[PDB]
């Protein structure tokens, strides 16, 4: 938790706390620096398109979409992605 | 190892790899993101002015600026420089 201040910081920052906060405490560091760096890999495709296909997501919305993806593939447990979002 | 290799690659995709791992073999892991994100911050600014006036406003071109200024602050010495130039 020097090192994780630093993770939540650039992470923030690249994305544009307590949200990003509670990623870290839940997944450590480490995979949420995977995912920071994912979402940049599909900014670098090209991004992906809103629901209603108007406008590119924003890199947030990248991660957001990257970390439901966690949820999904049983990485993040149902209580842990609603300690995350509220 | 692992750490330093999610380093490697976050601020390897961020920049647009070598050169970056001699960083981080040079400064640690802490102090990378930390310029990462310094460079991230400067690049949403505009960038910046060298001694010479000569613009850096891609993150790539800030990064390897404020990389330089380390050591001309003596926080790398002239050995670590030279080892990390190649």
């Amino acid at each position: 938790d020097t090192m994780e201040s630093i993770v939540l910081n650039t992470i923030v920052t690249g994305l544009q706390k307590e949200f990003i906060a509670r990623v870290i405490k839940t997944i450590g560091s480490q995979r949420s620096l995977q995912l920071y760096e994912n979402a940049m890999k599909v900014e670098n495709s090209g991004g992906l398109l809103t629901a209603d296909m108007s406008r590119r997501k924003t890199i947030g919305g990248v991660f957001c979409y990257l970390l439901k993806q966690l949820v999904a593939e049983d990485q993040i447990t149902i209580q842990e992605w609603n300690y995350i979002r509220q």
